[PDB]
């Protein structure tokens, strides 16, 4: 069964992990979006759900003006090909999250633990980060060392690695 | 309000002797997804920011797609009345004719009370190619980048072109 928000942040609570967020109406286009992050302190979060040629599945969590090398990165995140972008109906499975509300938070939802999740170093080197709570009408923010507790917490041992330029 | 169709666009390219070549690609929405079909597509991948000042003078700053836009300083660039907030959807569909989604440089065809003005970022325009939507998401168009500017020149907006990104 897919987590709320609620869920979660109960879950950051009995893991005594500090959270605060913004409601807000869900953005689409660049400078609303834009206009919205420069108003929530701290690092935001984009991520890149791929897979390599043995089927095994990744997250690749970065800050949002960063760029990956989709012809490279593999091999800086040890994977057995060049990697393909993951399809919806696994990215819904794994991580219960749908196209326009993909999040890291999905971690929570991902029990059989199908996901290598992978942290970029720069993002880290920020305080605070933010992603939405499986919910695109908030954005929360947690410091970035909670960020890997919360991670290690669902079971997924994270990977901070430079994937980005 | 003018809402063209990708066909018109392309039928007023070829009356302008603008040569242009299209894929037909399902629409993307994640990130990994759409930078994968961006790197099947060569030239300068466009995305927009439509924008206002205090005075309701309203913008598109197009830009490469990995650019950044200081919000907070672009309007003393681009010769705006303040600090530029964002355009709000009932204003970008009565102008461009665009919703969320689905916005695309191509959209200065509908805006035929010319109440926009299209800013076009230097370093995009050092691509020989670039890209975009022909109003349909479902399909990425390549034009040479002098053809960008002579394209929105034909629908009636001449370009700044400035350097707004970062």
């Amino acid at each position: 069964s897919r987590k709320t928000a609620t869920e979660l942040f109960e879950f950051l609570d009995g893991l005594g992990i500090s959270h605060t967020t913004k409601q807000h109406e869900p953005v689409f286009t660049v400078a609303e979006s834009q206009s919205l992050r420069d108003l929530i302190p701290g690092g935001h979060t984009k991520n890149l759900f791929v897979k390599d040629k043995k089927d095994q599945y990744f997250v690749l969590t970065v800050e949002e003006n960063a760029v990956v090398d989709l012809k490279s990165v593999h091999k800086t995140i040890g994977a057995a090909s060049r990697v393909s972008f993951g399809r919806p109906e696994k990215m819904l499975e794994y991580l219960g999250v749908v196209p326009g509300s993909v999040t890291v938070f999905g971690a929570i939802n991902d029990t059989a633990r199908q996901v290598t999740f992978v942290l970029d170093s720069d993002l880290l080197e920020n305080e605070l980060v933010n992603g939405h709570p499986l919910s695109n009408d908030q954005t929360t923010t947690i410091a970035s060392k909670d960020l890997i507790r919360f991670l290690e917490a669902t079971g997924h041992a994270p990977l901070v690695l430079k994937v980005s330029e």
